[PDB]
C-alpha cells in the first residue's frame, strides 16, 4: 500500500516536472507533496539535482551505492525497492520508488523515499 501510493505520487511528480516549462516552479509545487515521512530527490543530470527540504532523505551517493537504484538511475528505468540506506545514522528500512522523467531531451529521474513504520 506504500508502493501503490508512492508509485502514484512519483508519476504525478513526473507529470509535473515534464509539463512545466519552469522547473524551479515545478520543484516548489513538488515539495508540497512530500509528507513528514516522505522526501523527494530530483535528479535532472549529473551536475544538477535537488532535494526536498526539511530520517527519510536520500542522496545521490546513497543512490549510486545501491546497485539496483544506481542501475535504474544509469539506465533511466523505473525501480521499486525496499532497503536500508548507506552512510546514515537513520539506517531504518525505507521504501524507495524511482521513476524516469524527460523534458526537452533532458532525461532525468525522480526518486521517492518513504520511512517504513515498524
Ligand atoms: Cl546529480
Ligand atoms: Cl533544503
Ligand atoms: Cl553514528
Amino acid at each position: 500500500e506504500a508502493e501503490n501510493d508512492l508509485t502514484q505520487l512519483a508519476n504525478k511528480v513526473a507529470v509535473i516536472l515534464e509539463n512545466h516549462e519552469d522547473q524551479a516552479l515545478a520543484r516548489s509545487i513538488t515539495w508540497e507533496l512530500a509528507d513528514n515521512l516522505t522526501s523527494i530527490a530530483i535528479i535532472q543530470d549529473e551536475k544538477n539535482h535537488w532535494y526536498s527540504p526539511n530520517l527519510s532523505s536520500i542522496t545521490v551517493e546513497q543512490i549510486q551505492h545501491d546497485k539496483d537504484l544506481n542501475k535504474a538511475l544509469k539506465d533511466h528505468k523505473k525501480v521499486s525497492k525496499r532497503t536500508g540506506l548507506s552512510d546514515t545514522d537513520t539506517d531504518n528500512e525505507r521504501l524507495i520508488v524511482g521513476v524516469p522523467y524527460e523534458k526537452d531531451g533532458k532525461k532525468g529521474m525522480v526518486f521517492l523515499s518513504q520511512s517504513l513504520l515498524a
